[PDB]
């Protein structure tokens, strides 16, 4: 029971009781006592990153992989904590938690300029639910106790706990047998709110459900699908809700927005007369101008967070609720409505939505050399199984990937949708693989994103963490070239150079095969579209043989303008569209996934 | 004269008038109008980094290379600014400026959750002299005007200017002919302060001058040397003052402190009876416990910043002054004292200091295989000229480098002494080379530091920026292994693995030769100490032939404990010491530098 | 049912549903729409103080008198909010709530040094559970809703809600019949812990 121990030793017991099994980090002097407590206790597997920013995005990928996970990022004082701010922001921005833990100078030296002492508490406050420097050894378990409550409760978000060196080694009395995690706070909608929501839905003639990341955050995907099935209401996932209903489900109507969106999704939204928003916010890249998004449409918004309702547009009905609590009641009420014969038939509207989905496509089957990126995603859809789990960040790489890939389960699209920090992809994919070694992880990056934290590939090598990284290389910051067209500009966005060690990259600059191999991984370069499929097959084999990350690099044409625009009804199609399966053969309507 | 133009166009004129010629950055949508204004104006050379953190440390190296430089770091909204916090902290910590400029969401969307909008103003305030989101296009030139005043005035520090997209493109009237930079504020010591300081110095029997980074910040190195020469007072540079008097000068008595210090420096400090502090603070890694540092010693402290005086110890005389202003008066008064025959002769004390410098050494001439790191620095001292400019960060690599290398001019030790963020080295070295293409830049990194921002080597390749990067590889976070010995720990600090592409690295993990070559650079690996010197000669030749960075990787023995301790009189010597030149042949006392 | 009304009218219904019956305050131009909403709605008795600090300590005493009470203090922009800081500190320090409502300059003028405009949200943050300038009229009922959850939950403490003039008078749709106070968060000890203490 009760025993004297260092505060960091008590921290290990608290972390174990809170369900922690894994951590990502970089040690240093100020945080060594915690690493000492970690070795003494056992039970936490540590993964050494090759940049603190890498440890922080591994923690994010780990949280995002499986409901209830909380990725832990560990580092020392000073610049370790400032290297975590981007992940804290990215996690806050998407409403998911990570636990960052930093060492700090001893308390009695905090406002001297002690070597590598920084006011991380002040720096991190804007991007966290709590950021605190612990000033008493006895408070170390209590601060972690409150941190876990906050990471799980309400709108989730991350916490940073900063530990002065003397506070870590100080002796306290602690009884692990008596430690208990705090209850989690989640408001639940009342039956009166839900019945009103269902009455309005029944009165709608052309409704859609917009299913957001809150559905996934709540672990409520099956209830979301069940509710749409009972009501026969087509579902539009936001980018953060993608996967909560399978992409080949008859009611999944595509995605909506200015960029990661389908032509049929935007058309179905503009044709609808109600948006039943569950666990979404209404993000600007999803809505365009809100006046157009809402024209002629009733709007329902269910959100766990009161100050998200009415933030960007006025709902006709706002309801504060956890999405699982709300969907449980939504299923119950809809079942009562169905037994009563009060749910309308929706065959025509569903058929109209399915007709747009069959016809309003974008071409992917390009035989061009140099390769067209949209062909890469067609080959990815064929190569990988229905259980594929994609990890990606930002770039034309990622935008077209969301337009053209398909996903069939929640937490199989792992994407930092609101903050999009370049370099996120490799560490996030490693964190997912650490969360679930059976998961079939495939990452997508453009060349610039791949370069930011390219050294994290050696983490996969050292720890034998296998996954496939698709690398689509245009030797450009392609997304930025495209947005510079508005200024008739093409300026400081090219990565090309004649590589003095590799004439075979033909002026594309960095040799990603040589870099990946030097970092202990396997790599294949593809120049022709017909070689993409064999390469993915070789990659699966090399992954099994060597158990390390395997990079498949596809050399792209330098310039491809991905479809996008400023309003739902203004998306410009630069590349060829399609109305036939031959040009877009991996749309779920034409292809059986696995 | 007067003309309508975009606020970013006026920003270009202001930057030109303020002396800006170079910028480092990563563009994106929110900052595109500024890149557009940069292309239209000409006159700023942009260097594209391969991580925003890389652009930010390039800006630091550029500032640090030449007095009056201000490195500029450019990036977009959201995670670009959070990727700059580590450099802002590192620049603040050493009292040097950089100008960070971020794009931002349009004003009318600032507290909506606009895509990639973050409250960078709040996040950056703790690590900057000013961090402001500009809310009127007409204020853009005025905010830059105040930023340059603050970066130059008082205790220098960095500024972040955040630019909403609509503010950037808005039209203003601006007359570049009428723009004038603000006057710079620097307090100057009165003659009464300086005469009192010189009286106390004259009364001292065994004084030393501790010369800090403020001397270099003020561009006052020649006056510092002249004052020591007039008074015949030995000079101890802090790590940030290193180079303000040449290492082979008869009065340069070595460095002092817990780690980057000489055995003779610490002995001379403890034997002294006054510390005449000029432009130093008294950092904890320099003093140890202040009660021991000051025992039996009068203390003078001259600092430009009033709240630095008395911060960690009580001076007998504190003086607020710019170091150049103070040294100008110090030279004048000492000359008046010398004409009056009032300066004491100091032959015995100077001879006693020189005797410690001749005798209290650490061995570097090791023929061991695997190589001993101290041998690398001996070879570096012989290979490179007196004009060598070293760039380094932290690690046992850097600590022993400061113990064993030698420098002969100010701004030839470029080192982030207070914050030490791993990954700083490559971008900082590239920023120095951009500041001065004739400078003879040689960087030192351990393997972990080298890996953090390893992709920046491709910036050197794409832009043909030549320098030599010495890479001392123990496949360890060596500094952390050593500090873990206090906990009888060796845990999560090893980088080794059997590289499936390189049996020739013999279990050391990452193949830095293959990675450097894939990134477009040249690289040589050295296994035996006698091959170090030829490798540096090949490296100079490859640098001239290809004009790209050239990495020389020395494979070290896995474990070497570098000398260090907790007090000036407690530094533990783990490796062999030396009292003879044969074991330490590159001490300036035994070797003529160039 | 749902109806068009100003944000401050919607605030009156929220305050009524949350049990408010009393307010202590000092009016001014920037909070006049709220006073107009009070007069139209009726059912909140206003006590006019002769110092804003006096209103803010009246609010405290009203809270402390009776379990479940939340004193409400009302002021205009600028110096009114800075006059409430001492009471926000006193209420925080004893773990009891008051609800402070200040008027504020319109959003389009928030960083333009407008007459009697101050960053009260920055000043009050150290002495409150929440201090927020409300930037959308539709958020007024929701900010008030979260404030009442915060003042009742956990360790209780005060809240400052700061209302730009244009936010107060803007029209919104709001259904009073659908408004519901949020559940109060209070952790409970398990039986194992209580048996150990006994
Ligand atoms: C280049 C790029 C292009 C993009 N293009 C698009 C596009 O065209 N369309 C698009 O939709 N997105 C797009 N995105 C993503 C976009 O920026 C947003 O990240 C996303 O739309 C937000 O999803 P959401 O509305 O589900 O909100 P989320 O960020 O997922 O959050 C929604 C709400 O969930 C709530 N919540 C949290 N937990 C719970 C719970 N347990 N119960 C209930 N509610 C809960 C939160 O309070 C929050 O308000 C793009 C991103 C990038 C980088
Ligand atoms: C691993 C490691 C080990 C280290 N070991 C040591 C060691 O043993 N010994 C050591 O000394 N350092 C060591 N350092 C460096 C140390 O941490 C500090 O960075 C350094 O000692 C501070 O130098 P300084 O006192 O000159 O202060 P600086 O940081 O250079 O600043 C000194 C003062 O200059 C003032 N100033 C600025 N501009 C002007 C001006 N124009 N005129 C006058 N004053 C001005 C500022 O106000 C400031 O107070 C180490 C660093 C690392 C990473
Ligand atoms: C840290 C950071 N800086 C800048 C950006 C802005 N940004 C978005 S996409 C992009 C270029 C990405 O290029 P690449 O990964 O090669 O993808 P491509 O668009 O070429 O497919 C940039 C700089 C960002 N998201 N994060
Ligand atoms: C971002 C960051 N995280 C952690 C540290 C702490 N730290 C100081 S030295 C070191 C290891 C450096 O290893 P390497 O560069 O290989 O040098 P070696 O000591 O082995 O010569 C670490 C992690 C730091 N300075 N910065
Ligand atoms: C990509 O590197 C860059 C150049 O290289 C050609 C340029 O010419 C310019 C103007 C900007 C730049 O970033
Ligand atoms: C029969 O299965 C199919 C659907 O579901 C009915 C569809 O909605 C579409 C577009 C195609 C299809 O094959
Ligand atoms: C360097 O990677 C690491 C290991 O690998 C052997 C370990 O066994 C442990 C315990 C920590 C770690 O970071
Ligand atoms: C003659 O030159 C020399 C010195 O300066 C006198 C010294 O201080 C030392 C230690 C050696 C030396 O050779
Ligand atoms: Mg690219
Ligand atoms: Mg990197
Ligand atoms: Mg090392």
């Amino acid at each position: 029971g009760m025993a004297k121990m260092r505060a960091v030793d008590a921290a290990m017991y608290v972390l174990e009781k809170e369900g922690i099994t894994t951590a990502f980090g970089v040690p240093g002097a100020a945080i060594n006592p915690f690493y000492s407590a970690m070795r003494k206790h056992g039970g936490i597997r540590h993964i050494l990153a090759r940049h603190v920013e890498g440890a922080s995005h591994m923690a994010e990928g780990y949280t995002r992989a499986t409901a209830g996970n909380i990725g832990v990022c560990l580092g020392t004082s000073g610049p370790a904590g400032t290297d975590m701010i981007t992940a804290l922001y990215s996690a806050s921005a998407d409403s998911i938690p990570i636990l960052c833990i930093t060492g700090q100078a001893p308390r009695a030296r905090l406002h001297k300029e002690d070597f590598q002492a920084v006011d991380i508490e002040a720096i991190a406050k804007p991007v966290s639910k709590m950021a605190v420097t612990v000033r008493e050894a006895a408070l170390v378990p209590r601060v972690l106790q409150q941190a876990f409550h906050l990471m799980r409760s309400g709108r989730p978000g991350p916490v940073l706990v900063d530990l002065p060196f003397d506070v870590q080694v100080a002796e306290i009395e602690f009884d692990p047998d008596m430690y208990e995690p705090l209850p989690v706070y989640k408001p639940a909608a009342s039956r009166m709110q839900i019945e009103k929501a269902v009455e309005m839905l029944i009165q709608a003639e052309r409704p859609v459900i917009v299913a957001g990341g809150g559905v996934i955050n709540a672990d409520a995907a099956a209830l979301l699908q069940q509710f749409a099935e009972l009501t026969s209401v087509p579902v539009i996932p936001t980018l953060m809700g993608w996967g909560c209903i399978p992409d080949d489900h008859e009611l999944m109507a595509g995605m909506v927005g200015l960029q990661t969106a389908h032509r049929y999704g935007n058309a179905t939204l503009l044709a609808s007369d109600m948006v039943f928003g569950i666990g979404n916010r209404f993000a600007q890249r999803h809505t365009g101008s809100v006046e157009k998004y809402t024209e002629g449409r009733k709007i329902v918004h269910i959100d766990i967070e009161p100050t998200q309702i009415g933030r960007v547009l006025c709902p006709d009905l706002g309801i504060v609720s956890d999405a699982k609590a709300a969907l449980t009641l939504l299923v119950e009420v809809a079942q009562e409505m169905q037994k009563a014969g009060r749910l309308p038939c929706r065959k025509e509207w569903v058929a109209d939505c399915q007709q747009r989905k069959r016809t309003l496509l974008r071409k992917t089957h390009f035989d061009n050399v140099p390769v067209k990126p949209q062909r890469v995603y067609e080959e990815m859809n064929k190569a990988f199984g229905r259980d594929v789990c994609y990890v990606t960040t930002i770039g034309l790489s990622q935008i077209a990937a969301a337009q053209m890939l398909h996903v069939f389960k929640d937490r199989h699209w792992i994407n930092c949708g609101q903050a999009g920090p370049l370099g996120w992809t490799i560490p996030a994919a490693l964190g997912v693989c650490a969360a679930d070694p059976k998961r079939n992880v495939v990452a997508i990056s453009g060349d610039f994103d791949f370069q930011f934290l390219i050294e994290e590939l050696a983490v996969g090598a050292q720890f034998n963490i296998p996954y496939i990284h698709v690398l689509v290389n245009n030797a450009y910051l392609g997304m930025i070239r495209q947005s510079q067209m508005a200024f008739d500009l093409d300026y400081c966005v090219q990565l090309a150079f004649e590589n003095i060690n590799s004439s075979e990259v033909n002026g594309y600059g960095v040799d990603h095969v040589k870099v990946a191999e030097g970092l202990g991984c396997k790599a294949i370069r593809v120049f022709k579209p017909e070689d993409i499929a064999p390469a993915f097959e070789q990659a699966k084999a090399l992954m099994a043989q060597y158990r390390v990350p395997v990079v498949v690099e596809v050399i792209l044409e330098r310039v491809t303008n991905i479809s996008m625009g400023s309003e739902l009804d203004n998306v410009m199609e630069f590349e060829d569209i399609a109305d036939n399966a031959a040009d877009a053969p991996t749309e779920t309507c034409f292809m059986h996934y696995e």
